């Protein structure tokens, strides 16, 4: 089939030989599919590694560590190309830590993409077709479709392959094409042949294209197209990329990254200004050009070494394990970023069918009008066994069989519930159960219809398959569905115009849908075989049966039924649109009402205790009733069994009539609304941001697609509407509601982790300046030189940093409310945690370059003035005898301010598995990464301090034991000052691991031996 929207219905229909009747036969879908193959396009690479490692490199931190590289390549030009190892060694460790970032961070996304596409088949895509094996439609896989057999859509679902409209069972067809057109709206689609053969997709208007979703109707057609034939299979390879909302915490980040690189910028104009004097000394090369240089490559790499360029390795590392770990629960979600907002959601916002119950409806009472004598009234109320879509069930009038013939009411409320519907009876025989095939509400009166059998049909020899719909067929093989006004919400009923088979004017219409909205347009009652007037104290009972149904103990999803019978003709009805739907079902005649069964999901009841621990409030967003709803809500926690809902729960009419006060107070206070349309529930979710609030709307159906896309995270069932899929961020595959309360822990962690990874590079290079501006302020020498600076980023910032994000999360992260997003993503306090631990560090570094000079057996015994004055050190000099400028010059100190740096950066890297916990409660092997990072980083320095050629690159000396053991007193007061930090916060602001305790006190009273301190210590 070249052109299928050129060529009418019945070309298409005769180019594969198949009636839409009954379908394709077996064999004809063995030829097509050994012609054609597997409806499914083949897995390809979603993104390229090439692609993957330049997207690392987008971030602005990361572009100006490589414009320095290039000013550090460039500066040490001074030679054209004579050196290869002591020339261009900046650059190469300005290279290296975003090489081994970006690697990390590739490794990470790739391994999330690898665990998102192996769970994108955790269930089998299906698809509705009629197939010459049976004589209803049937659930086949979506990749089992062959070009020819025919395939209803029904509104809700995803077109599994290119399909030619052939007949539309609704009063319209609006279809979604999105994501291959790109148009935002839904478009109308007709079964009539258009004329241009070159006609763009948008102008194919009688044509389903494979990917996209039915917005509203139902209908059916004949595939032309499968696998990589389709429309979205020739194009699958060319995309255009969408980011969906810049996640606040994402904000967050940018704007503390830019202000940090000002802050960065200031400090190293700063660090060359106040040297500006010193620029004529001899030792930089005679000239103020030339010590010029040598500050400003001393500026670019206190820039290097203080910009945290580590951070979007961290933070994609960070979404990529969250994305992996929730993968892992079931969880698909779509954009990496999209796993924190649970971490930080205040409210969820839940549908009630379908998502917080199982979906599994089934009839279990029903109410036929016994009789009425005008005040009074008597009913006739029965209760049907069974709970599964299995049609084996019997029907108890007073737990006693019905017999055969007694209630005619039964008869026409079987024919109602049975020529009223859109859906039907599957038997899977794969798992040998009976499935729905549309929805659970209209499969679950197709099963009350098998069981009730009201025809006396024999089902002796029929088989599990016949069973299904055998009774739905002897009824509607006796009337003629002429039209359908399909299912509005704003109306909350359905209608089926109906017409006997010969033609003797005894047309009548079938109404179902809301209770209180059918039977305030019912004017008659059907009672027995006789329409009589509708009274007052009926409406009024049969309101009150519907009531004490939905807050009885079984909490049932009540259902209205009705007869209108004297219609107008179909010329004489206006169906343009679904507003005048509810203008031709008035004056009904009421017949019965059934309630059916939906139990809740047994993981809801205990997610919501623990949502309710973290500070998360739980509202439910329903179109049922106010009674189900509640009495729903007290089944699963929101309320409790006796608790007073006045002000909690609300319906939509009774929200709209609030004033503002009122409807303020409402959102804030209330947990349940029934009755609402789609765009109520859309306006509720907009009511709960304009306060202030991080909402996340989980659901499965179309009335909820509107509020998926509002709320700032949308959670999808994977057995939901496939609309309610796509208009959401994260899809529970197994339709465990159990993962959202993961999903927050989960984001809390993330969150987390960014802290700690923030805390330790803050507190660690603000350090690293201190120290520079430590020694220019006291006047000693310079302790670091850039190539030292280049090595003590490499070794700190790298992978010590990244291994933060491998933190174990904290034990009472989900015992805390949420975070306020209108927070400063820094505290006061955590400022002065960061500038008190930076403090310390540069003063060890210092004192460690000045404990070298002053208070060494190994070094000279220079005085505080002499060190501070060094560059008065001359042999005319009367106050410097014994001592010169060589050993002031002296590569000894400059290693020991580098190894104190090193060691005391690695031993705060400990200090950030917790905010407040403490090592002897979160050991360091707690997070394995960290420790396998810090053991590399010191096993590199420890390489460049005693490889034979690496000192003299660097231009330090080895180090003894003995300066070892200083390092290390110097070092580790870092731990228990953070811990003095740790315990003020946890206390005054808001089981011990004795394993560790008996491990690291020998060290620590083993280290402690001696006592050696400096000499008169003037300014400082
Ligand atoms: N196919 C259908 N035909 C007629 N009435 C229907 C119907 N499906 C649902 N209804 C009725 O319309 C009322 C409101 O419509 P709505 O579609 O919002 O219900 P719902 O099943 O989606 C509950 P929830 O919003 O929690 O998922 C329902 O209470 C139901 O009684
Ligand atoms: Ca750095
Ligand atoms: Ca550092
Ligand atoms: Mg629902």
């Amino acid at each position: 089939m070249e052109n299928a929207h050129t060529k009418t219905v019945e070309e298409v229909l005769g180019h594969f030989g198949v009636n839409e009747s009954t379908g394709l036969s077996l064999e004809q879908v063995k030829k097509l599919k050994e012609r054609w193959g597997s409806n499914e396009l083949p897995a390809e690479e979603g993104k390229t590694l090439l692609e993957l490692v330049i997207e690392q490199f987008e971030d602005l931190l990361v572009r100006i560590l490589l414009l320095a590289a290039c000013i550090s390549f460039v500066l040490a030009w001074f030679e054209e190309g004579e050196e290869t190892i002591t020339a261009f060694v900046e650059p190469f460790v300005i290279l290296l830590i975003l090489v081994a970032n970006a690697i990390v961070g590739v490794w990470q996304e790739r391994n999330a993409e690898n665990a998102i596409e192996a769970l994108k088949e955790y269930e089998p895509e299906m698809g509705k077709v009629y197939r010459q094996d049976r004589k209803s439609v049937q659930r086949i896989k979506a990749k089992d479709i062959v070009p020819g057999d025919i395939v209803e859509i029904a509104v809700g679902d995803k077109v599994p392959a290119d399909i030619r409209l052939t007949s539309i069972k609704s009063t319209t067809l609006r279809v979604d094409q999105s994501i291959l057109t790109g148009e935002s709206v839904s478009v109308i689609k007709h079964t009539d042949p258009v004329p241009d053969p070159r006609a763009v997709n948008q102008d194919k208007k009688n044509m389903l294209f494979s990917g996209t979703n039915i917005a509203a109707g139902k209908a059916m057609g004949v595939v032309v197209a499968t696998g990589v034939n389709t429309e979205i299979g020739k194009i699958r390879d060319e995309m255009v990329a969408t980011e969906q909302e810049r996640t606040p915490l994402q904000q967050k980040l940018d704007e503390f990254g830019e202000q940090l690189s000002k802050v960065i910028s200031l400090i190293c104009i700063a660090v060359w200004i106040i040297n500006i004097g010193h620029f004529n000394d001899p030792v930089h090369g005679g000239s103020w050009i030339r010590g010029a240089i040598y500050y400003f490559k001393i500026a670019v790499a206190l820039a290097v070494a203080a910009i945290p360029e580590g951070l979007p390795a961290v933070i994609t590392t960070c979404l990529a394990l969250g994305t992996r770990r929730m993968a892992k629960k079931n969880a698909i979600v779509r954009s990496l970023p999209s796993v924190e907002t649970l971490g930080c959601t205040s409210v969820i916002c839940s549908d009630k069918t379908g998502t917080l119950t199982t979906n599994q409806m089934s009839v279990c009472r029903m109410f036929i009008l016994d009789r009425v004598e005008g005040d009074t009234c008597s009913l006739n109320e029965f209760t049907i066994t069974g709970s599964t879509y299995a049609p084996i069930g019997e029907v108890h009038k007073d737990d006693k069989p019905v017999n055969c013939h007694q209630y005619d009411g039964l008869v026409e409320l079987a024919t109602i519930c049975a020529l009223c519907n859109d859906s039907a009876l599957d038997y899977n025989e794969a798992k040998g159960v009976y499935e729905k095939v549309g929805e659970a509400t209209e499969t679950a009166l197709t099963c009350l219809v098998e069981k009730m059998n009201v025809f006396d049909t024999e089902l002796k020899g029929l088989s599990k398959i016949e069973r299904a719909n055998a009774c739905n067929s002897v009824i509607k093989q006796l009337m003629k569905k002429e039209f359908t006004l399909e299912f509005s919400r704003d109306r909350k009923s359905m209608s089926v115009y109906c017409t006997p088979n010969k033609p003797s004017s005894m047309s009548k219409m079938f109404v179902k849908g809301a209770p209180e909205g059918v039977i305030d347009r019912c004017t008659h009652i059907r009672v027995g075989s006789t329409k009589v007037p509708m009274t007052s104290g009926v409406k009024q009972k049969i309101m009150s049966v519907i009531r004490e149904w939905g807050s009885g103990s079984d909490t049932l999803r009540c259902l209205a039924l009705a007869t209108h019978d004297n219609p107008l003709r179909r010329e004489e009805m206006h169906l343009e649109d679904s507003a005048n739907f509810i203008k031709y079902e008035t004056n009904l005649t009421f017949v019965g009402c059934v309630g059916m069964l939906d139990p809740p999901r047994i993981e809801v009841a205990s997610s919501v205790k623990l949502c309710r621990q973290a500070g998360i409030r739980v509202i439910m967003i329903t179109g049922d009733n106010k009674g189900t709803a509640v009495a729903i809500c007290r089944r699963i926690g929101i309320f409790g069994q006796d608790e007073d809902v006045t002000s909690k729960a609300f319906t939509g009419r009774e929200f709209d009539e609030l004033n503002p006060s009122a409807q303020r107070d409402a959102c804030l206070n209330a947990r349940c609304f029934a009755r609402v349309e789609p765009s109520h529930k859309s306006k509720i979710v907009e009511f709960l941001q304009s306060f202030d609030e991080i909402t996340a709307m989980t659901g499965d159906g179309v009335n909820d697609a509107p509020a998926l896309k509002k709320a700032e995270i949308g959670i999808a069932m994977g057995s939901g509407t496939a609309v309610a899929k796509t208009a959401s961020e994260m899809v529970l595959a197994d339709d465990n509601f159990s993962t959202i309360v993961a999903a927050v822990e989960e984001g809390r962690a993330i969150y987390n982790n960014m802290k700690q990874f923030i805390r330790y590079l803050i507190s660690s290079n603000v350090g690293e300046v201190v120290c520079i501006f430590l020694t220019a302020a006291l006047g000693f020498p310079e302790a670091l030189i850039p190539v030292q600076l280049l090595w003590v980023n490499l070794v700190t910032d790298g992978l010590p940093a990244t291994a933060l994000g491998f933190n174990p999360p904290d034990l009472d992260i989900m015992n805390k409310p949420p975070r306020n997003p209108k927070e400063p993503l820094i505290s006061g306090w955590l400022f002065f945690r960061y500038l008190a631990i930076g403090c310390y560090v540069g003063a060890a570094t210092v004192g460690a370059a000045a404990w070298w000079f002053i208070a060494a057996d190994g070094g000279p015994r220079v005085s505080f003035y002499q060190l501070s004055h060094f560059l008065q050190c001359k042999e005319d000099n009367p106050d410097f005898e014994g001592v010169d400028c060589a050993i002031f010059e002296s590569p000894y100190p400059m290693t020991m301010a580098l190894s104190v740096l090193v060691t005391i950066e690695m031993c705060n890297a400990l200090n950030s598995l917790s905010e407040n916990q403490s090592l002897l409660r979160m050991p360091p092997w707690e997070n394995i990464w960290l420790v396998g990072s810090i053991c590399l980083s010191m096993s590199l320095h420890f390489l460049i301090l005693y490889v034979e050629p690496l000192p003299l690159i660097f231009q330090i000396t080895p180090l003894n034991v003995t300066q070892w053991l200083m390092v290390l007193k110097i070092s580790l007061p870092v731990i228990l000052m953070d811990e003095t930090l740790k315990f003020v916060a946890r206390n005054y602001l808001e089981g011990i691991s004795w394993p560790f305790v008996l491990l690291i006190m020998p060290l620590v009273i083993w280290v402690y031996s001696t006592d050696t301190n400096f000499s008169d210590m003037f300014w400082s």
